[PDB]
């Protein structure tokens, strides 16, 4: 099963370098995951933590005006990134992440799931079971589903529209890892030996 | 309205830089995209283009064997693909797009609805009117998913399958970009002056 | 030896995808080019290939007001390359290589030696012998250093002038490699195979 | 005038975020740096920042095997950098500069020089006066010149060789701006506020 509500308690579990070891106690929180091969856990999220870091921080700042704040405390600011040559992509967040979050009030619940099937993404190159990795996936999405028709009726289209902002989280994603900028926002990649703690 | 079978008919209406005539032509037979302002419209195409053409030729390719096959009928090969230098990219295309349309037996009828909800991108970059092609997805999507509930019953899933295809399709896009070889699988990006005879 | 007066023929051997078979009839005939193994001979034309056309074309553009022309005889125009979104790239291109080799006039004979230190780049990766690769640029640039004493004797530093121009080179030259437009002007990476008939 | 020994005495002023703090005090013992319109010395520091780091870095490194190591004594070490994912940049840096700085015994004296040159970088965009800038350029490589022809007068190419390093060090610096990782080695690209406290 992959149970809408063991993804709320792995969101709210972690909720405020340092960064990664808060993502692998949340990705052990999510359901299965921590069954799939271990070389598959490193994988997933080698791959999805810039995803996932900033699918996080944009939720956080939903109430916070002008920029984005981090869970270290950390306050950005929008004309902090303008001075930093990397006003576009920073905007892009406020604007395709932060404010349609906003917009629709995205839940907690809801949060999770999005991150939940961006950890289980079965292209990630290497994985010994990509389609053990789909099947999770698709668990997940079906129960972020029901969620929404059960907790939220009167919007139909819901679903489709949190799904929907996944592509721009794609694009959001590879964009910030071209700019030195973001490291203080995201950290690098992280390395196999380090996340292999996940053991 | 923004009946299923009218994006059908836009999709065969053009079934095999000729390749953007052919992308407008298109367009044009989408339900609304003319009633957009016509800014709006080149916008709209303008970023769009290079996904739209690529989610194409995708489909196009599932029968193929080895590589893609375009519409000019050029097949191009996976191994004049990694002769080029362009091997992980175009894996991507195949593993990621291709193969993944194959097994679920990607519909004529869902390409166009996923063509079409690229083509209604509201977080295009100075759209007079974000909220109205923000609508005419959500008409399109909506749409979509009573389809695959019509059609494909025994499949609950599918319509967000078909949807988590597109930060695939987005990634894969801006890879292209980035490799002159690209060039003549899309061209480049189109300019203002000239896709303006979209009047 | 290396002696100035054959590059200086090299390059009017060849004075106006075609654009590669007259590379290598250039390569060709520049001194010892021809007696380095054939797979270095490869590995210097598959690098350098696209900085040893920008140079080309920028030396060409020098009398052209507005923008570029090539040796096919098109002729590019500023406006042009700022309706396809390579402004800033393309303003590089006449700021830092065509307006210094005008105000500068920079020698077709100095034109050759500069791109024959282009094309015996020692730092290309897969030569079987750099070493030998890099007597060759020392030949080259050593004899470029006479020609300049002799025949601009007025000028104490023109020889290192000349040199300096090629780290914008180098930095265009990259540039031009991510964004599709310059297909246009450069076509994309030589694949062995074909170079190979330098046989 | 643009004294050598002065030059020298910048470098060694220097010998060991607070790395731009040494960079500016630097910049300011080179000669005539400081008479440059102040908006001129920021743009200038923002545009080379990075390659006047890395140049640093690697002459530094010279002697150690294995990587590199800063100013700060962070001893990187080469599997470090390919776990990080950035193992062929990081290569690059040992043999397109350590490398060749070991095995011509690039002077301290040398280095200040070239990194000079780096400096005073022309083609920067948004100087008020680039021809001054071109000026204290030309005043650098004619003092290198002499430098290299009485301290090395059996090495008749030497100079040209230092000049040849410059490429390799504008590729590296480009490549080195787009991963994540050299966030550690270089910092970010640095705010006109903040270098303003040249002031």
């Amino acid at each position: 099963d992959m149970p809408v509500e063991k993804i709320q308690e792995a969101e709210m579990a972690v909720e405020p370098d340092k960064q990664l070891v808060t993502l692998v106690e949340w990705a052990k929180r999510i359901p299965h995951f921590s069954d799939l091969p271990i070389d598959d856990q490193v994988i997933l999220l080698r791959a999805g933590w810039n995803e996932l870091l900033i699918a996080a921080f944009s939720h956080r700042s939903i109430d916070v005006k002008d920029g984005i704040l981090l869970a270290s405390g950390l306050h950005v600011h929008r004309s902090s990134a303008h001075q930093a040559g990397v006003g576009t992509i920073f905007d892009r967040v406020l604007t395709e992440l932060v404010a349609k979050m906003r917009d629709m009030k995205m839940d907690k619940t809801e949060l999770g799931c999005l991150r939940a099937i961006v950890l289980f993404n079965p292209d990630a190159k290497g994985l010994t079971d990509p389609s053990l990795v789909e099947s999770l996936r698709e668990k997940v999405y079906a129960s972020l589903e029901e969620y929404c028709k059960q907790q939220y009726p009167e919007q139909p289209g819901r679903f489709a529209k949190l799904l929907l902002r996944l592509p721009a989280l794609r694009s959001i994603g590879l964009k910030c890892l071209e700019h030195l900028f973001f490291f203080k926002l995201i950290g690098d990649t992280p390395i196999d030996t380090f996340l292999m703690e996940m053991l």
